[PDB]
């Protein structure tokens, strides 16, 4: 079977990232900068997921929404038109989700245990780049590169200075 | 004759765009990122318009303001100095206006019926790119490409799936 | 001797810039976009300064923090890993400081009279580019190019129009 | 009336530039990097000019060639498809022409006295950027900025050192 | 089983592209600009392919060559070091091959019928961008966008002008 | 005392690089792409060096040549005009030299033992990026990152696979 979720599904560095968060927070706008930044859009506002394996989930946009993105202030926008074929992608695996929230103090998952992170929304923060970094990073670990390793490496430096 | 208006007049993709909005909203700052992004500045803070035809209006900066842009925090700035000749332009036609506002719920015009749009200002929104998109888009339509057409095209897809 | 300060120390255009401001304002996030924008990180959150001359001060990161940057939402991040060698620098001279504040109305200095500027934090303002401009500008003056000169030059224009 | 010419007509910085030169030299390929670099394509391989004034000439592509560009190795290419609306433009004024030649030693014009320059083709030369510079420059002069002026300015420096 | 081939295997837009061509032609250098341009390197100079399905082939670098790239003039280079994690990728599917040749006049395939194209090497041609375009294009077709369709569309224009 | 040399002196990543090579090879053109790429020009065609220490040499342009660059096809060019203050720099230390040559088969130094490398000039090679890499690399080593280390690291992989 399949299901539907809110949020926009972009493709960053070939990494399926599903941006989620209470309406108005800035998911469509952020996905627009990401697309403008060379990344691929799959689904905006509403996403149709269809689990492929027991560890791999796929998402896509409902037929009507294809190649489209709404943005409070300009309304519906065809990214294919404005940016060319490299701004859209039919389907993709959701390898990570980013929940855009707001403010408080501070390795989650979701609907079929999928890597998830939550970033706060506040003045002076480019969500587009933070999501770009979030992806680069997630990808970096998969290869073994971790902040912890570098951190353990720095610690030696002192001990053995 | 001629007249003067508040707001900054940038040139995006050869498209005269006049950014307007209550002081402090971020018109000069936004025009600074647009310039840094390769677009041309014509007039900042105050613009002198002089209707050419009955359908074409032109705008320019008062002599003193030439090549200058003020920014709360750094004061007056000469864009010619910091970015070179490609960051400034003497005059230009105002083909579109963008009114930067704030928040509520939701094809206007103005002083000689000129295409106009209003975008809300709120955390997580790169006004510079939204204005860049606004221009690309306005330009796209003039060529026939519309979200509606793509939308009607998607609708068929289902009907004739 | 030496001392320690809060704030992040980036290197922009070979210009040592120390970003300061009440926690949460967005110094680490902003330094992350600057790094992503090709600039070099020296120290994040905490900086260790060691005056070289009576006019030249140097700053560096405590051994553990080396190559690292924390960001509310992704935690500790190794910029060397994500961006390569050109995103980090061991030490550097602090030629300018930028204090990120908020709101009110409106050529300072500090601990060994060092050029300083204060920029307000508010929606619709890319601190990363403003700091980039701040640096370009500071650098421009050192070469004689000033807004004042251009301003005096524009004034003639009228007088001798 | 109208006429037709060989060469590709790109739009750089809103400046109509008609690239010409013996087949195989690299006009289509170069116009492809320029388009990829954010500039607008008007006509490739063959251009249809139609003088507007006695000082202003306009050029456009024959209907079939619209939005297309051939490239030895990939054949016909639709730039609208690959790059979006901002990669094409219907018509434009030819303000400058650049003749791509080869080698020898060293302010021309043409068919209705139009500013013209000739650049040599040889290993280690990015024609795309040289044409970009050629345009920026042509534009810079129109505003008064000239190498000669800067040169006369440098000369004083010594005399009055 | 598996096999080995000459040429470099880059990842462009998530598209496995295997650049081939007589030594000295410029495969490593070109892959270096592509990496510098944000694309991922998998294997340089020598590639180890291992067919996954009967329609899908995979390629990777021999253990020693990992993260490395030789360039006549600088010798061996670690792209991970210079550009960060986003410049390398362990393995990938070879969806297309580009054979860099030279000169003569003018839909091939190879070892398990894989889409292939041949581009000529000659002054005034940025192989990096042509390969970038080659990929965008190959990808564009898979989605239905073709030069032929646009061409048939232009033809109507006249017939029904 | 002081002396003069041929070649152009650019500043890449704050690294003084002196490009040398038989006239016509493409030093000025290459330095033009580097400047366009955000790097700083110090001296073109002719450089005036003045040894500071016994290990540190400085170079600058003769007063007349200041801010200027000649390019076969456009003649003298003022980079300050076309690109802004960030395209020029008064003086700088020459930390590396790159000799642009041509073709044959294959850790030098010079006039006060200065790190030197020689790169071949041939179709399909972006000298601008190779020089950019050359600098990043030289800089990377100074920090300990070497291809050899990564190479020794890869070798273990097999031995201890």
């Amino acid at each position: 079977e399949r299901r539907s979720m809110h949020g926009v599904l972009v493709d960053i560095y070939g990494l399926g990232v599903l941006i989620t968060g209470d309406s108005g927070v800035g998911k469509s706008e952020t996905a627009l900068e990401l697309v403008q930044r060379g990344h691929r859009l799959i689904a905006d506002d509403r996403v149709d997921v269809y689990q492929q394996d027991e560890q791999t989930i796929v998402g896509a946009a409902p037929p009507i929404l294809s190649h489209l993105l709404e943005i409070r202030g300009l309304g519906i926008i065809d990214v294919m038109n404005l940016f060319g074929a490299g701004a859209v992608r039919e389907d993709t695996t959701i390898s990570l989700i980013v929940h855009l929230e707001n403010w408080t103090p501070d390795q989650l998952i979701f609907d079929v245990p999928v890597p998830k992170i939550t970033v706060p929304v506040k003045v002076g923060r480019n969500l587009a780049i933070i999501i770009e970094v979030a992806a680069m990073n997630f990808r970096a670990k998969s290869m073994g590169y971790d902040a912890t390793k570098t951190f353990e490496k720095n610690l030696n430096h002192l001990i053995e200075h």
